[PDB]
């Protein structure tokens, strides 16, 4: 579904955020 | 559910953000 | 509900994040 | 509602996040 | 609706987070 | 709808969170 | 749908956040 996919797209962004926090290092 | 599963994937990512503090 | 449950899981992850930033800064 | 309730718990966890930053200043 | 209100509460919490990080930063 | 609008409000607050970091440097 | 659309906008906001964070880490 479009909603579930957008939500997974939110998850991936958060993981992208996690790698940026783990660029402190 | 696909929606519930995706919400759980979000929580996991957030936990990952948390663990990245220490790391 | 599984949706409510998953949302609560998200709330808990953010509480984790709060704690972690609290501690790291406390150092 | 259970969904609305859970959503408010998320908001409170975010406020906790905020407060944690308010004590680092 | 309760659901839309809860979401708006989340948004407000995020805005609160935004403010705190600016101050935290500015405290430097 | 009221839900979509509130979600869009969430995105905007996150963008505001982003701007807070863009202003750190 | 407008809800899927608003969720995608949230995701983009989070990527915007990640990018600003990298610029942070990089400017030090």
């Amino acid at each position: 579904g479009e909603i579930a996919k957008a939500l997974r797209e939110i998850a991936k962004a958060l993981r992208e955020x996690a790698w940026a926090h783990r660029e402190e290092a």
